DNA sequence: ACCCTCCCCTTAGGGGAGGGT
DNA sequence: ACCCTCCCCTTAGGGGAGGGT
């Protein structure tokens, strides 16, 4: 013969007020009367027991909706439904885990740029692979490139690795050129992080790398009058120590804010390999 | 010189319209140019990358209003962000992760409970230990016992173990009692499933433990013509087969549904332990 | 002091409809 | 065919206010 008052209550079990009356209008946790009078509601010492399931499928993480039909089973069954909570738990887990890493692969990434020392000179190094796929851009040339021109290759990357392409790329010959105009686009491609089977990828995609060698790069920010200087100290550069290059120029460009309140740039970064 | 039609865009990058739509009124990706006319929203080939750190953004989880200030950023800057969002991925990680086990052990316990062969009958056998926290119940008899009686012991658990008491329980001494009034209860406890350091335990309470030894034990639906019988096989039981009892007694009850669309049961457990 | 109720806020869009080229 | 807009749905409550014992 004992009842308690709704304040009662959120004080016994911790509960907001605002929460049990709504799980009364959610018609879940309903008291066990309402003086018509007062509207008051009074729930029985018994009734607590309920608030536990709830209780304890709101910690799970459980919508409430579900929670209705969780509370009608009995034990061997609820049993199956914590279970499925379970692989559930156990999903976001694995899900959730992974880009833990990809992120991780993206600022190894990130702070890489950001540590180029000879910002606008020529620089030589040893530098890790690069599991990346891309195409035949058909003529594109460093006028013409777009974005609409990347799309597939974007729609592909972000299936595989969730995170969309940062850093865009491209490569193309290796000339003593003249001009801009001398030169066109050969492949284009995209990094990939992901290191699960990329699968699906129709054959126009070539999954490829970019070989842990030898490499003369030099970086910088994006300027017409500019890139060509830098590809030509490049070429000069090489020939000037004799190199023997061994594949064709990688130009990676990076935009450096994302900001749409302001005048977009990126860092470039053309290189080429050699031994 | 190139212009893309919002499906169009919604085609280039992968995007709802209604998205996109919803990040133009959101004023966060803005249509390049709208026409005054058709309102058609018409985007510049350039914006696209401004999509890739939404798109990037959204795939983390990160709030659209956060994206926001996300955008402005440069490189360095945004880095520590994403650092940021790396602290948190890697939380929620442990977080969830924890439950990850703690269901794990309701659930050896749920089973265990349903395996109870000898529905009806005392079972001897070889128990494991479990770290319980309790009291002392002040004058509580099985007849008077409620769950306010509970509420502190309840709260420090949740507040341990996020998941709360599933199986409430009590201790009581042992002896050749001859009425249900005869007996008063001396601590009732709770289990705790989780390991770590249980903090700011008032005093009141005690952390302890139900030692993996010999028990004697036998279970049921509660009734209380029941009840009785049971713990008087058991008292008989021992008597019997004369062995030497070591601690009090456990009763340990489950409710059995958590329906409240009907009338509660529990399957109650009484115990003691032997050599 | 407690309670009750009504209302208006929070996110990220989706569906659906009418209407217009 | 595409687009545009308006509207009304989704969750789990919170705050806040007025009013009543
Ligand atoms: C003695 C015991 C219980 C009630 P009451 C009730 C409580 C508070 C205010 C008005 C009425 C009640 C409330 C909640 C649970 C059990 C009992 C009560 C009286 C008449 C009809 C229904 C309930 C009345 C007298
Ligand atoms: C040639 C090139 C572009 C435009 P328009 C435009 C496009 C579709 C329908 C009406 C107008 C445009 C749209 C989006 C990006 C760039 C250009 C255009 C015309 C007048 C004023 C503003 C935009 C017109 C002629
Ligand atoms: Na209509
Ligand atoms: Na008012
Ligand atoms: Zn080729
Ligand atoms: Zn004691």
């Amino acid at each position: 013969e004992s009842y308690y008052s709704i304040g009662e209550v959120s004080k016994l079990a911790n509960v907001s007020i605002k929460a049990l009356r709504y799980y009364d209008k959610i018609d879940l946790f309903k008291p066990a009367y309402v003086d018509p009078d007062t509207s008051y509601r009074y729930y029985t010492d018994s009734q607590l027991i309920h608030l536990d399931l709830i209780k304890s499928l709101k910690y799970i993480g459980t919508p409430l909706e579900e929670m209705k039909k969780a509370q009608d089973l009995e034990m061997e069954e609820l049993f199956a439904f914590y279970t499925e909570q379970e692989r559930q738990i156990r999903e976001k887990l694995d899900f959730l885990s992974a880009l833990e890493q990809t992120i991780s692969l993206v600022k190894k990434r990130m702070k890489r740029q950001m540590e180029y020392p000879a910002l606008g000179e020529v620089f030589v190094l040893d530098e890790e692979e690069i599991r990346i796929i891309q195409t035949e851009a058909e003529g594109i040339g460093p006028e013409n490139v777009l974005n609409a021109s990347y799309s597939k290759l974007k729609k592909f990357i972000e299936s595989a690795d969730g995170f969309t392409n940062n850093s865009y790329g491209a490569t193309f010959s290796f000339q003593p050129y003249t001009s801009i105009d001398e030169m066109t686009y050969r492949h284009i491609f995209t990094p990939v992080l992901t290191n699960k089977q990329i699968s699906s990828i129709t054959p126009d995609m070539e999954i490829t790398t970019i070989p842990k060698g030898r490499y003369a790069c030099i970086a910088y920010n994006f300027s017409p009058e500019h890139y060509f200087l830098n590809l030509q100290k490049l070429i000069k550069y090489i020939a000037d120590r004799q190199l023997t290059v061994v594949s064709d120029v990688y130009e990676l460009i990076i935009p450096i804010h994302y900001s749409p309140k302001k005048q977009e740039e990126y860092r470039v970064e053309m290189k080429i390999r050699i031994a």
